[PDB]
């Protein structure tokens, strides 16, 4: 089980967060928030991303803008937030599944990824 996750640029160190997920057997790719709208959606579909990580509310907002008309679809994926406050931001946007990692440990997050993927199979028969 090697789920894929996309990292949004933030005040924190991209290298640090990515290293952690990689050590637990997760495939990591990071995108700078300067990419133009539409790119977010295409990457999610082609790479079949399991989860998305945001360092801060600012990153989250950028995600929404890039999602553009396809936000309804993108919002389906599990979003990892660092703090309760950030989690609230995700909820207000309409994020269908919001995950708070402040209390959940890194390995716990890994478990969340695998569980969510199981649901994907159900949709298709």
């Amino acid at each position: 089980m090697d789920p894929k996750v996309l990292i949004m640029r933030g005040e924190g160190g991209r290298e640090f967060l990515a290293e952690r997920l990689r050590g637990q057997g997760v495939q990591v790719d990071y995108l700078p928030l300067d990419y133009p709208a539409g790119e977010l959606l295409a990457r999610v579909r082609a790479e079949r991303l399991n989860g998305l990580v945001v360092s801060s509310g600012q990153g989250l907002q950028n995600l929404y803008q890039l999602a553009a008309a396809d936000w309804p679809e993108i919002g389906r994926l599990p979003l990892f937030v660092p703090s309760p406050r950030v989690a609230e931001m995700a909820r207000e946007l309409g994020a269908q599944r919001v995950i708070d990692c402040r209390g959940a440990s890194a390995p716990a997050l890994l478990a969340a990824l695998t569980s969510a993927a199981l649901e994907h199979h159900h949709h298709h028969h």
